[PDB]
């Protein structure tokens, strides 16, 4: 149907192949550099070309599905049949990454998709993971906790058993329909059964409960992150001013399309950082306030009452669903797959569009925003991956058996009061008075707060900045513009491809 | 089109396979669940608290447990590059390793290796054999590859399917297929032994069909041919049946019509023939030859082989509707071709009294159906008797973890054994009639002494276990009054030992 259009022309186009399609965007980009640096004196360029077009034909399909069925009791005492999926779209780092899913959308192209994409990913962050993602077929709030954790336990042991499980192979991670609960049941099961002789067996998943190794600054990671890629961006003013925007983040509004986790820590961070977040859209309901909604009062009021509508602080926006029409300066889209399409682009006012959703913008969309010349879309593998960054730290904290800081807090401030006394008295007999010299109220805060948040903190907003500079050369280098997700993918590409590379690929 | 998946399962015209196998299934498991209920002790559990635990545990085996779906680059002779697809099948896994072959084809789908990977567990179970069912299939044609470009695929599909646990000795043991032979079975192995199996004992366990040099067993290349010969011959010892469709009993003087002139067609032909039928027709995929006065099997193998084809078969005339040599008048119809033969739209047209199964699937419910209601048609079914190689690569098997063959440390032993006791004899003889008396081995003894070799204990294993299941089998299908529906009666049987496994092995609560 629409699915013969060109990609560029689809309005319902396949998940995955939308993802293939923006993976050879990014290889053209490169696959002339990585041709020229290939330099055997007995390769011909043929085979030079042939080697490298075969090892990015050989990064973009996934490696990897393992499907099972299992049979449960439920509570009441019969029998049912439940199917499960993990693919391992990549394994040219090992371990695998990548969520489960408790859903009853989950498909196996559904895995493959997302598996693909949490390669590029990984690669922008540079976590040294391939990408993976799974999924268990079923409607989680139909069964109760003990038949949840049956479920949960038998995949974790049928998974295991064939190498789709493991600190060492694949390391998965909470996603919709599943929280640190089913991670520490995971987890324990590995350690129990099939990994009870494996050491880092905690390292087995991530997004674990604090008790069974779990790391501090998971859950707003994603959020923190978004806020940073925005940042990283909003200080240029060569793309500010493209698409008419002054610089900086205080003062913008922000349309925010979900309100679950990555929605409300990125309107927090986002809040946080002087932004006005004028307007939530959500699946039924949109409240908006040009002055903006506080996420505090929003998220108790939702909290409290169920919902965002009729918050005291915000009027609802009825046609509901047309809030992200509406004028911002930046539209985060954070619910589903394909949310701006062919049909609606040329709706979008935002100026800036941080993809903190997986997908949210199908190709032909794409197209329509950069042709039009005053739109920045920050792309989802790199402005989401905040997560990714921290799931990477918690699983070094597992196979470390000890949390960030603990050898070193006390040390680090006991050699910075005495750094600072000695300034002290090097001031005091410089100039022959008391002088004191102490922490101001900020290192002050800083150092009574000292813990392994902070540690995480630093590290993700180093990765994030990084990264997004990297993108930015690249995109600077190949004249391209606005087009920031092309630039992300060339450069995840190209280390996955050197990746191959220097492993010296070709056996099989 | 798909109208026909609609219609129940014995009125579908091409339905799919791993569906028929399934109502196959369902069948076994109607006759056979109040015994299962019987078999369940427990005085903790009302009965129908065991009526409930045996639904469950029927419900488990029937879906394939686990598929690995695979693709990985290969670099082409010429220097480009191509991904390849491949998938393996564990259908079940109360009994490991799993076994099945692995087919180099185009045809190969998920849902036929599911379908085929269901059906190896029930042959396994027909014929004693603890496995699971599995199978394979690397998604090629293997024609339009050089013999580098084979290895290079195989090495890597080794390499790939072991570290995810579908290749081993013990979790799942493959075997040749359409599109593959013991070369490509010894490549796996090697690749195995010097990879992921490097410190396996037992390395060249993981794989059966090999070379002999490589651990192969003598008796394999005629193993299903074999057993397709000993489950004819099971029945055709039966007068109760063989009067039902109008018959006398043996084998001598049948006449035999194959569909399929490959490996499995061409060695029972050769045991029918030998043993003493008439095979008075063989019908191929373009041709078909027929002879009412039977073909002889080695000059026609020997017409085929060097000119390419059984046309113009001197030692026989062409049939013409070559397709429709399976519907002339036989004793007995050998389908040895591809699954779905017979189905609806053809089944009246069966002349034969006897269809023996050799190909995996080739009768439709719809055709089964079509053909018990005509009272006059035994068909054997393919899970018992196209299950003579599953034996035989048991043994190989079993060979590879004795790391020794067959009779090494026994052959000259029994032998002398034998001279004694026939020496024993004849002093005995010679005292009582106060002459000379010689006792020595009769002609026949003689010539298996002087020949005795692994093929003849694996030959005597793969006919005990035939003749046991056959058995079996109709004991079953006697006490259920299935009358001539033996399927229906070996998928019983087959479900009963599978379902055994998960009682003891304990289900209550998981």
């Amino acid at each position: 149907i629409d699915d013969l259009k060109p990609m560029e022309e689809q309005s319902n186009p396949s998940f995955f192949k939308m993802v293939d399609y923006y993976f050879d965007k990014g290889a053209t980009v490169i696959e002339p550099k990585l041709v020229e640096e290939m330099k055997s004196n007995s390769m011909s360029v043929m085979d030079k070309k042939n080697l490298v077009s075969g090892i990015l034909k050989a990064i973009k399909p996934v490696n990897k599905v393992l499907y099972i069925t299992f049979p449960i009791r439920r509570d009441n005492g019969e029998f049912e049949v439940v199917e499960a999926w993990r693919a391992q779209h990549s394994e040219h780092r090992t371990p695998t990454k990548g969520g489960i899913r408790y859903s009853l959308d989950v498909c196996e192209d559904e895995v493959k998709a997302l598996s693909a994409l949490m390669t590029y990913k990984c690669a922008a962050v540079d976590v040294p993971f391939g990408g993976a993602k799974g999924g268990v077929k079923i409607d989680p709030k139909m069964y109760t906790d003990y038949e949840i954790e049956k479920i949960t336990r038998r995949i974790a042991i049928e998974f295991a058993k064939k190498g789709f499980l493991g600190p060492g192979v694949d390391v998965p991670a909470p996603d919709m329909g599943t929280g640190e609960r089913e991670m520490g049941w995971i987890a324990d099961t590995y350690a129990q059964t099939i990994g009870h002789l494996d050491r880092d067996a905690s390292a087995c998943i991530t997004g674990k409960p604090i008790v069974a190794g779990g790391i501090h600054g998971r859950v707003s990671a994603t959020g923190r992150g978004v806020w940073k890629g925005l940042e990283v961006f909003a200080k240029e003013p060569e793309y500010m001013e493209k698409i008419g925007l002054t610089p900086g983040l205080p003062g913008k509004t922000v349309i925010i399309q979900g309100f679950g986790n990555v929605g409300l820590h990125t309107m927090r961070y986002l809040h946080r950082a002087g932004s006005k977040v004028v307007g939530i859209q959500e699946w039924d309901c949109a409240i908006h306030n040009p002055a903006g909604i506080h996420p505090k009062e929003l998220e108790d009021w939702r909290d409290q009452t169920g919902s965002i509508k009729n918050f005291p602080g915000a009027k609802n926006f009825e046609p509901f669903g047309d809030l992200i029409y509406e004028a911002c300066d930046i539209l985060v889209p954070a619910a589903c797959e394909k949310a701006i399409h062919k049909e609606n682009a040329g709706r979008i006012q935002a100026k800036i569009i941080a993809e903190a959703a997986n997908g949210p913008t199908t190709p032909a969309a794409d197209k329509i925003l950069l042709e039009r010349g005053n739109c920045l879309i920050i792309p989802d593998m790199y402005v989401n991956s905040g997560g990714v960054t921290v799931s990477y730290f918690e699983w070094l904290k597992n196979l470390n058996h000890v949390s960030y800081g603990r050898l070193s807090f006390k040390y680090e401030e006991d050699a910075n009061l005495m750094l600072l006394q000695s300034v002290q008295d090097s001031l005091e007999k410089a100039i022959g008075k008391e002088a004191p010299v102490r922490p101001n109220a900020q290192f002050a805060a800083k150092i009574a707060g000292a813990s392994e948040k902070d540690i995480v903190h630093s590290g993700l907003e180093y990765t994030m900045a990084r990264s997004g500079e990297a993108i930015i050369r690249t995109a600077r280098k190949y004249n391209l513009g606005l087009d920031m997700r092309t630039a992300a993918y060339a450069n995840s590409i190209e280390k996955v491809y050197n990746t191959y590379r220097t492993a010296g690929f070709t056996f099989t």
